[PDB]
């Protein structure tokens, strides 16, 4: 099963999520991203189980990526669901920051505020190899 789960906002982080997948696979990691590895069945259960299966949770924070999480107290938003699963399973969470502005904790539902306490990696378009090398250091 995959070592790394990539969580991303489809309308803004899909290209970076795909780029991360390629690089991490070239360095020998088994990676889950939905468009490559989510197969048949009820997607809610399969996606949550895939987060649970992976030791590492790579979170692509593109601009506004947590906006649809705000006030989503019923946890219907999928990035919210994936984050809460990763937090509650104690995953190695690795945020990747690409134009993202850190929100104040109290705008987010309580069950995901802890995502802001993890050390994040700044994506550098000018120094991508170095960014990737730092991500690999963060992976377990
Ligand atoms: N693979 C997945 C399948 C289904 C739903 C998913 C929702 C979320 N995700 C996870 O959550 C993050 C994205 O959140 P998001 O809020 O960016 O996503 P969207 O709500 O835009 O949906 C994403 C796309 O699935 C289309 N869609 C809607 N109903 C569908 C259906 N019955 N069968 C197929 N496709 C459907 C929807 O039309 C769009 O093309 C990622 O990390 C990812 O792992 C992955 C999904």
């Amino acid at each position: 099963t995959p070592d790394v789960f990539i969580s991303y906002r489809r309308n803004s982080g899909s290209q970076l999520a795909s780029l991360l997948k390629v690089h991490l696979q070239l360095h020998g990691f088994s990676v889950f991203i939905d468009v490559e590895k989510l197969e048949a069945g009820k997607f809610e259960d399969k996606l949550i189980q895939s987060v649970m299966g992976a030791r590492n949770f790579v979170l692509v924070l593109s601009p506004g990526a947590l906006d649809k999480c705000m006030q989503d107290h019923d946890c219907k938003d999928w990035v919210h669901k994936e984050i809460v699963t990763a937090l509650s399973c104690g995953k190695n969470i690795v945020p990747i920051i690409d134009g993202f502005e850190w929100p104040e904790p109290q705008v987010l539902p309580e069950d995901m505020q802890a995502v802001l306490t993890f050390n994040g990696i700044k994506w550098s378009h000018e120094y991508q190899e170095a960014t990737i090398e730092k991500i690999i250091r963060f992976l377990q």
